[PDB]
């Protein structure tokens, strides 16, 4: 369209040949209304490691175009993932120049991330949990963006984990097996369970497992 050339113009550099790390796909129909712009990055850090997908909508406008964001990987931080999923950046609560193009709150975003600003953030809860326990969210930040920093198809409620290559097999029968059961053993106690997070000295199941593996 003739409105979309203004934001198809930006996503052209992103799509110039597999460089600046940066990434735009547009989910609508010939009227591209919807923006979603995403990012790749290795790990390193509980605020980056993995993908990062964040809802653009960008309207019809010239005049005064602010640029909306929100969700993007679910993040908890003080500045994203508010209530509903909202950041706070420069076009957002209270731009302070119309020149910021949509480029500018993305990478913005990545610095955010493995940037602690809990001096005077949008969150209060957060900030006031972050201040206190921040070791005990740090993990929880890093694993929530670890599973959230992809996801295929669509989805009811939640899909977490078991989509890949499963490590429930030889691994938890290595364990009853070398102990004096036999396969069909742990088979028959891992078919009915069949657990994922399983511990190798300090799991629950496991008592109960070995329960039946005696028979």
């Amino acid at each position: 369209s003739s409105r979309a050339k203004r934001i198809m113009k930006e996503i052209q550099a992103v799509k110039d040949d597999p460089a600046a790390h940066i990434t735009l796909e547009f989910v609508s129909e010939s009227d591209i209304h919807h923006l979603k712009g995403t990012f790749l990055g290795p790990p390193g850090t509980p605020y980056e490691g993995g993908k990062f997908v964040v809802d653009i909508e960008v309207p019809m406008e010239y005049p005064f175009k602010p640029p909306k964001m929100q969700f993007d990987t679910k993040v908890y931080h003080p500045n994203i993932s508010s209530v509903t999923g909202a950041i706070c950046l420069d076009i957002l609560r209270n731009a302070w120049s119309p020149v910021i193009t949509l480029k500018s709150a993305l990478i913005s975003l990545q610095a955010l991330l493995q940037s602690p600003e809990p001096n005077d953030p949008q969150d209060a809860e957060v900030a006031q949990h972050y201040l206190r326990d921040r070791e005990s969210f740090n993990k929880t930040a890093a694993l929530w963006t670890r599973l959230y920093a992809s996801e295929t198809s669509n989805g009811q409620k939640g899909n977490v984990e078991e989509s890949d290559l499963y490590g429930i097999d030889h691994d938890l029968i290595d364990e009853f097996e070398s102990q004096g059961f036999e396969k069909d053993k742990i088979v028959e106690v891992l078919r009915r369970l069949g657990v994922k997070s399983l511990d190798p000295n300090d799991n629950n199941t496991a008592n109960r497992i070995i329960e039946e593996l005696l028979k």
